[PDB]
């Protein structure tokens, strides 16, 4: 619940309007041209492609740059990724939730 403060991801950006010809690698590199990348997920069922940037500054740079540009034959539509895109994981405190075994003794007085 830290990214929420802003509203949306600034390092992870999505790409819409991609030709069935496009490929994960193709995208990765195409972007890597501007700067190093972190993660890259592009499903076949959905043209849309997800690309995570290791740096927020670089990510934005490419956003505006690539923005208003066509990849192959169709125009590339960059869309910022949601804070929930990746989600959140549990912390140590979670463990605390667990209950002891002694509590077992706790019982009624009579039937």
């Amino acid at each position: 619940g830290s990214s929420g403060s802003s509203g949306r991801s600034k390092t992870v950006i999505l790409a819409k309007n991609l030709p069935a010809g496009t490929l994960a690698a193709e995208i990765q590199e195409t972007f890597s041209r501007f700067g190093s990348l972190g993660r890259v997920l592009l499903p076949e069922g959905g043209i849309t492609a997800i690309v995570e940037f290791l740096e927020p500054l670089e990510a934005r740079k490419a956003f505006r740059h690539l923005a208003y540009s066509k990849f192959h034959h169709v125009p590339l539509y960059l869309e910022w990724a949601p804070i929930g895109v990746f989600g959140a994981a549990p912390q140590k405190k979670d463990s605390q939730h667990e209950q002891p075994a002694e509590k077992a003794e706790s019982g009624p007085s009579s039937g």
